């Protein structure tokens, strides 16, 4: 690896780590999960869903801040930064969620200590069409066994996707993406020099994330039909309105 | 390149050319409402022709008939629109900004609008087409991309995803080696190609939205397309 590729990876990893520290700091601010008689009532379902929207709000805000720290992001015009973040945020959340899936327990751990089973998501009113694919994707991500440098680079590559809607300088976005693809290629070559299909398997995950983003749109659309509104920051990125 | 890999690549290239060479009669291309439905009927029929090619090509991709019938159907259902977009990109002429079906039938961005397709559908297909032309894939690269697209284990309703992924592997290896030997000083060739598979997933959603917009606009897919793209 060149010094510049090493610097680049260190920057992304360190920025990610500041984001994690913020999550740990805000865990005490989150409205506790109802550990109630869990009486299959309408009230506690709303409380679970609301508690989940707060985790999502935390992640959406960290993603905004992380992207300013990604070398090159600030060279794009503000309208393209917005467009790239609009589209890639849900995909980055899915990657960060897969990274926190525990295949042994079949549970996901957000923030510092908040851990959730399949049925926990079901209990917040999320549809099976949403839950099941996210868990499939997470266990697929685990088989690759990505480290910190690999997750971070994948995320940067995801941010600089030139086929997002409303992008005004798509060629420019592709040229900012290329150094990240290059660093991921060189890094995987050096780390597992005898698994040559690892690199293309990682990029295939970018493909899966597009489908999941679609699934997510249908979930939010099912929310509109159920009269469940999202909080302002989430509504701002994901509702058509 | 090993003999097994040359065999497989050549098989795809020759299959692709024989599917093309062999492929009929169509509704004449003719602004009134009768005329909208006309142009639309016309393109619907060109799309059926393409579906027939793709289906015939898939059953000749080594690996495809090793799968159960259910997975065969599931992978074709999902792949068809994506391969069609790939074939459409291939028939884009950069110099005329027009797309040519079947040697002869030629159309511009306007022609697609005059047949009542969303602009939200047309503009992304033309963006993809021209991006695909910059990449300049050769016959082997296209063929191999298509086979890789077919064997995506994450399609809806796949029963044996581990098997589908196992079958995708040798096509991915063959594309890696082909690009290393045929373009040795373009390191990112290979990943740029795989990144088109990402674009295609999103184009697939855009297409579902266009199918949905036909449903509320009282515009019916003909039965062979309906079997693929309508719900229920
Ligand atoms: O944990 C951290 O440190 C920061 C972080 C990183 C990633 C995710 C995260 O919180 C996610 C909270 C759980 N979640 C909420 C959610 C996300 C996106 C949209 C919606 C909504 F629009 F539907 F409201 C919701 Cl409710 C759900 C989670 C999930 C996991 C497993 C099955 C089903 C759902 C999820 C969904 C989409 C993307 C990522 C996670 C905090
Ligand atoms: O010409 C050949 O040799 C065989 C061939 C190869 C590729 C395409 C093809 O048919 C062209 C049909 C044009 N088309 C119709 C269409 C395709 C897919 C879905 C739908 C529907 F769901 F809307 F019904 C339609 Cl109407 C549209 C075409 C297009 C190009 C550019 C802008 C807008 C639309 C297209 C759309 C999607 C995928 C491929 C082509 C025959």
């Amino acid at each position: 690896l060149t010094a510049a590729q090493e610097l680049m990876i260190q920057q992304l990893v360190a920025a990610q780590l500041q984001c994690n520290k913020r999550s740990f700091s805000d865990q005490p601010k989150v409205t506790p999960w109802p550990l109630g008689a869990d009486p299959q009532s309408r009230d506690a379902r709303q409380q679970r869903f609301a508690h989940f929207t707060e985790l999502a709000i935390i992640s959406v805000q960290e993603i905004v801040d992380f992207a300013k720290q990604v070398p090159g992001f600030l060279q794009l015009g503000r309208e393209d930064q917005i467009a790239l973040l609009k589209a890639s945020t849900i995909e980055i959340m899915l990657l960060e969620t897969a990274r926190r899936y525990n295949h042994e327990t079949e549970c996901i751990t957000f923030l510092k200590d908040f851990t959730y089973s399949k049925d926990d998501f079901h209990r917040a009113g999320l549809q099976v069409e949403f839950i099941n694919p996210i868990f499939e994707f997470s266990r697929a991500m685990r088989r690759l066994g990505l480290d910190d440098a690999e997750y971070a680079l994948l995320i940067a590559i995801n941010i600089f996707s030139a086929d997002r809607p409303n992008v005004q300088e798509p060629g420019r976005v592709e040229a900012l993406q290329q150094p990240y693809v290059e660093a991921l290629l060189s890094y995987t070559r050096i780390k597992r020099p005898q698994d040559q299909l690892r690199f293309p398997r990682m990029l295939m995950k970018l493909v899966s994330l597009r489908t999941l983003s679609s699934v997510h749109s249908e979930q939010v659309f099912a929310l509109r039909l159920q009269d469940k509104k999202l909080p302002p920051l989430l509504s701002e990125i994901w509702d058509v309105h």
